[PDB]
RNA sequence: AAACUUUCAACAACGGAUCUCUUGGUUCUCGCAUCGAUGAAGAACGCAGCGAAAUGCGAUACGUAAUAUGAAUUGCAGAUAUUCGUGAAUCAUCGAAUCUUUGAACGCACAUUGCGCCCUCUGGUAUUCCGGAGGGCAUGCCUGUUUGAGCGUCGUUU
C-alpha cells in the first residue's frame, strides 16, 4: 500500500499520465529487463531499451526471435525489432512493434553516458 | 386455388437500445497568494518542407537563448543534422530574449491600415521639398527644476 500524500492511486490519473507522457518520459516508461548475463556482467537489471541494443523476444507469437532494436518508436510506446517483419498480402513488408517489456536486452549499445547510468544504478561498466 | 391481409418463426434489413468500458464531469478535503503603463485580460491578422481546425508561437513567428538530459522524430520527405558527444529529440527545466496590428491603450484620428509634428542619421544638386532608418510627442495627480504672471504684497530710489 502506498504511504506518501503525494502518490495517486486513482486510475484515471495514472492513466493520463501514461497516455499523455511526453517523450523524454516515455524513455523510462519503455524499460526492458537485461539477460541473466549482462544482469550479473553489469550488476543492473533493468535499463530504459535504445536504438542499437540487441534483444531476445520472451513473449507472444514471436517468443525466441532474435535482432538489434531498430527504433524505439516512442509514440506508439513501442520498439522495432531488426527482422521482426510481417508480410503484407501486398508483398511489402511492415515492422512488427513489441513492447520492451515483453523482451530482454541480451547486449547493450554502451557510450559515456550508459556506462554512468550502469554505474549510477550501482553496476559495473568499465 | 392464387394474389392480398394478419400472426408466428428463421435469416437478412432499418435503427441504435442493452451490456461492458472511460485521458470527462460532479462533490468533499488539504496546501499556496502570483495580473496590468517594465503595457495585462481580451481581439484581429499571420507563422510549419508538405496544415484546414485544435494546440503553440509573433516577421527571431508549431519558435531563439540558457540549464538539464542523453539518441531520437515519424504520415511522408530531408539535411551544407546528429551518436564514447558542446549532442538527436524534449513548453524536461527556464532566470536571457523576440513579442505583428491592437486592446486600460497613450501624437491626433479610426466604418480610414487617414493625418501630423520634433531629434539623429541617410538618399535625391537641400535649415525649408520628396524618400528611407532609428528614437520620440496622451491625461489626472505628487515631489523637485526652470521660466514666468498678478499695485496680492515687502524693502529702496526719484
Ligand atoms: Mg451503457
Ligand atoms: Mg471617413
Amino acid at each position: 500500500a502506498k504511504i506518501s500524500q503525494d502518490v495517486s492511486s486513482s486510475r484515471s490519473k495514472a492513466r493520463k499520465a501514461y497516455f499523455t507522457a511526453s517523450s523524454v518520459e516515455r524513455r523510462v516508461l519503455l524499460s526492458a529487463p537485461l539477460s541473466k548475463e549482462l544482469r550479473q556482467q553489469y550488476n543492473v537489471k533493468s535499463l530504459p531499451i535504445r536504438q542499437n541494443d540487441e534483444v531476445l523476444v520472451v513473449r507472444g507469437s514471436k517468443k525466441g526471435s532474435e535482432g538489434k532494436v531498430n527504433s524505439v518508436y516512442r509514440l506508439k510506446f513501442a520498439i522495432q525489432v531488426d527482422k521482426l517483419q510481417k508480410e503484407k498480402s501486398n508483398g511489402a513488408s511492415v515492422p512488427i512493434n513489441i513492447h520492451p517489456s515483453k523482451v530482454v536486452i541480451t547486449k547493450l549499445h554502451l557510450d559515456k553516458d550508459r556506462k554512468a547510468l550502469i554505474q549510477r544504478k550501482g553496476g559495473k561498466a568499465e
